[PDB]
């Protein structure tokens, strides 16, 4: 069934919590001061680039995403990327502790992220606990995230296919959350998520302009989409 394949796809795309990765983690007390250097930017960029790989291996595994055309397959992806990056990160992070947890299991302190991400990081954590107040069970999240991906995108081959897959996922979510308006409180989180992507596009524009290290292709593509 569709739900099951969405739960699994989510759970496979997630970090292994038995192996969160603390090799870079440090519990800092005082803000990192100054301007950000090339190391800050390169980290931020790698984290970005890392997640695209995983979000794609998550995409593939959605019932009938592989079935679509290669044109739309990468278009739903690059267009959903930043929103997926932020929502998955907000979902799996730990705002009480100041821990950002990334798709590869990497754990970073809010204060370690602040130079590359900017004040954006603080809004992302605000959005994290906002998600966490509400409670969003795994099946609700595993449908919500596929809906961020499979959605009409100006310039899609057969948006009938996308629109069709979309509505199945949409009724899984509707059904599952009726089995558990709840759905509309969860949907009431996506305007917050939208504000987050805009601020992220702005930091990424700002970093593109310092040009301290060459961006990864995703930075360009996400920015070209503007």
């Amino acid at each position: 069934n569709l739900l099951t394949s969405l739960i699994r796809a989510h759970l496979d795309s997630g970090p292994n919590t038995a192996k969160l990765d603390y090799s870079k983690f440090q519990e800092l007390v005082l803000p990192r001061f100054g301007k950000e250097d090339a190391g800050d930017v390169q980290q931020f960029y790698d984290l970005l680039s890392g997640s695209l790989d995983v979000i794609r291996k998550w995409a593939e595994k959605i019932p009938g995403f592989i079935e679509l055309s290669p044109g739309d397959q990468d278009l739903l992806l690059e267009s959903a990327f930043l929103e997926l990056f932020i929502l998955r990160l907000a979902y799996r992070s730990k705002p009480g502790e100041g821990k950002l947890i990334f798709c590869s299991g990497l754990v970073l302190h809010r204060l370690q992220c602040a130079r590359g991400f900017g004040d954006w990081i603080d809004n992302i954590l605000a959005f994290s606990r906002s998600l966490h107040s509400l409670g969003v069970d795994v099946p609700a999240f595993a449908c919500l995230s596929a809906l961020v991906l499979i959605t009409d995108r100006h310039g899609l081959q057969d948006p009938r296919r996308v629109e069709e897959l979309q509505n199945r996922i949409a009724s899984c979510l509707k059904e599952h959350m009726a089995a558990v308006s709840c759905l509309s409180r969860l949907l009431g989180k996506l305007p917050e998520l939208r504000t987050l992507c805009t601020q992220g596009l702005q930091r990424i524009f700002c970093l593109k302009l310092e040009d301290l290290v060459p961006p990864p292709p995703i930075v360009d593509k996400i920015f070209m989409d503007t």
